[PDB]
């Protein structure tokens, strides 16, 4: 009767679409009078990064897990209708982060405010930041909820930070690529940083009713950094027209794989780079590894995709020559 | 009353975020014993086919957009916890094209034809083409249905209707992509084609009952189309570079140019390969008048045609036409 115990009956449901069924499970808990936040949290949350890691394994496809993302969301959704109207005042935005497409990690987030007692509007995935500020603005926003699952979408976190305090909002940011502290988050001139609602609860309350002074002065970045983010479509297209002249031929679709794999080495690189923390362009080396080991595909590809890259990308930002030279 | 009198109460909450009374209209209509098919087409499809002619009048804000499809989203999930199991035996696979993210298109498809008894799973949007046939595969889905939002999503649909009929599975094809006709579709090899739920049931129950031949023969298309088609990237982006030496802008309208640039390279293309010119045409209309909504000189992009012209036509020669047609 914990949430957690009651992840692989979910997704046993889950991964086929089955929805009611585990639909079910998520409001049985609810009126057994588990938190909402701990259902969303070890319940949906956690059977959505499992499968995620089985997708990763090459032990699901897109397939299985867009039908689970399909019953998380229809769970969200349940949950969502059994809610007593917002007891606080002050609008929460919740937003994925510019590029990124992980609805979810916004949703959940969102949802367990929303079990707090907050109003709260989530725009979900990726949102043009002058139509995010524009929203603030006409709804009247009290504070704006960043969700980011990947670093390689910093540069963007970064700028809409900015636009938010031009107009006078408070940035708290989260989700997985912002880490287990506040480093990331404080780099980039967030305003708080949390690992989940219940901190966030506070900092969010708190911000409602003592509304904040904010900078208007964008937080420093490195150039060298941003012009490598901005370049990394040019160094991996550029960097697959030669090793295909021939070095290894590559169907089309080998040919784009490996193509999309390097536009995400630069952009690991460069945000690595950027809030000055190596650990994530070390992190991706080995999490692409082991994608491409359990998915049979000779590693010479991508060490040669690698290879090539190396004399542009420091031809753009040297300071990255040191971060390549431990792989 | 009927379902298309409540869109715009249904609207006024939606693109709010407002989802309880919008999804209690849908419930309620259902009460009072209108089909689900009528609730999903008469009241959901119409309303987020006017929030997108609002956004594409300069109306509506992506933000306002997102949260009147995640409202959407909710009215499906509302309905789809009202109906009983499938009657019918064999199992219909839904997704959107490979590259199109219009999730409700299949969705509200699908659930159209849950409503009529199917045994549905909706993949939703874009999965990857050997994804979705070894979804069939495991599955042992009877037929696929593939939803297509726009016509630069074509040649992967060519590529999906030919791996699903290398497995003996016939493909409809629909969305607004494929026009008030079948010949887009016949073009790219489909089996079949239709508007709406009412005629693909039909159709489907006809392949549950009699399971059709399929042509383990790839629809012919021209290479040269093709080639056109994978180029977009290289032709935009190096235009961009030219015209920017100096014809005229900042990282913003960069990037905003260059992926109208793509787009228009990518509705040429489409155009060409099922020998429509009308969808280049269509094209050239459409996004004339979305730029001139926002105050954003249409010198930019006729100068930006202009440009593509002597790359594109040293790819494909056959396009000149097309493109001499315009102005
Ligand atoms: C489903 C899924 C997707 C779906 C999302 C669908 C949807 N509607 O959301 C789709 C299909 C779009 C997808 C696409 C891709 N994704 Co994906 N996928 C996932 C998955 C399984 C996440 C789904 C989810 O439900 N997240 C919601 C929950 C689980 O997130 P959470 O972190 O638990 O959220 C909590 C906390 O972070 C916190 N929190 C969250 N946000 C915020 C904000 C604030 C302000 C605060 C205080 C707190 C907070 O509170 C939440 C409480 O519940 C993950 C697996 C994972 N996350 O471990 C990947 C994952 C994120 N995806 C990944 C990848 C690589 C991709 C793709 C690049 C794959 C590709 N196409 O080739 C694309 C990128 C798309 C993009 N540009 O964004 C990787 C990233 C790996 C890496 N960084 O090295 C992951 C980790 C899978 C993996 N390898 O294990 N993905
Ligand atoms: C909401 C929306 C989005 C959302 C979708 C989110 C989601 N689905 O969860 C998001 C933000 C993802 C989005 C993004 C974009 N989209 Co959009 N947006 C739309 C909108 C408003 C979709 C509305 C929707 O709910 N669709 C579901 C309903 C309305 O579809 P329906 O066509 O009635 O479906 C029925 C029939 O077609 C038929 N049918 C459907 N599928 C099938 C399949 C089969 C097999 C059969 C037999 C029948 C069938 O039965 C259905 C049920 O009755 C439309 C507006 C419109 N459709 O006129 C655009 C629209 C499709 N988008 C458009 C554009 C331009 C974009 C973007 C390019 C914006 C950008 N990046 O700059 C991107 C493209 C993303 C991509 N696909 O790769 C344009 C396309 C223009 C064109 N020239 O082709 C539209 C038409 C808006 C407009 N009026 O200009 N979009
Ligand atoms: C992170 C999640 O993204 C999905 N995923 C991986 N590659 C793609 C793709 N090309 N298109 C769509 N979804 C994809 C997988 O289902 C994985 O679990
Ligand atoms: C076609 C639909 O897509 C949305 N839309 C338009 N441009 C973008 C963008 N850059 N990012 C996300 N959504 C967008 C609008 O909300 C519109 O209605």
């Amino acid at each position: 009767e914990a949430p957690a115990s009651y992840v692989e009956p979910y997704l046993g449901d889950a991964i086929v679409g089955n929805r009611r069924p585990a639909v079910r499970l998520t409001l049985d808990l609810l009126d057994h009078r588990v938190p909402e936040a701990d259902i969303v949290e070890d319940l949906l949350a956690a059977a959505q990064r499992e499968v995620g890691e089985r997708w990763y394994r090459n032990e699901l496809s897109p397939a299985d897990e867009h039908l689970a993302s399909g019953v998380a969301g229809a769970a969200l959704d349940a949950l969502a209708a059994e809610l007593p109207p917002p007891t606080r005042d002050g609008l929460v935005v919740v937003a994925c982060a510019e590029g990124d497409w992980h609805s979810l990690s916004a949703q959940m987030f969102g949802e367990t405010l929303r079990a707090s007692g907050f109003d709260v509007s989530v725009l979900g995935a990726s949102t043009p930041r002058t139509a995010v500020v524009d929203f603030l603005t006409r709804a009247g926003g009290d504070s704006l909820a960043v969700s980011c699952n990947m670093p390689i979408f910093f540069p963007g976190v970064a700028q809409l930070i900015n636009a938010a305090h031009e107009i006078g909002v408070p940035v708290i940011v989260g989700g997985r690529a912002f880490g287990d502290d506040d480093r990331r988050a404080a780099r980039l001139g967030a305003d708080a940083w949390a690992a989940g609602a219940s901190e966030a609860a506070e900092i969010l309350a708190g911000w409602h009713a003592r509304r904040p002074e904010v900078g208007s002065e964008p937080a420093p970045l490195d150039g060298a950094a941003l012009r490598l983010f901005a370049a990394s479509s040019t160094l991996a297209t550029a960097t697959v027209d030669e090793l295909t002249a021939s070095p290894i031929l590559l169907d089309a679709d080998q040919v784009d794989q490996l193509r999309e794999h390097l536009v995400f080495a630069v952009q690991f690189l460069a945000a690595a780079r950027l809030v000055d923390d190596d650990s994530i362009f070390e992190d991706f080396l080995v999490w692409i590894d082991e994608l491409l080991r359990t998915r049979d595909v000779p590693r010479e590809v991508l060490a040669a995709g690698l290879e090539g890259l190396r004399a542009k990308v420091i031809a753009v930002d040297p300071g990255a020559t040191r971060l390549l030279d431990a792989a």
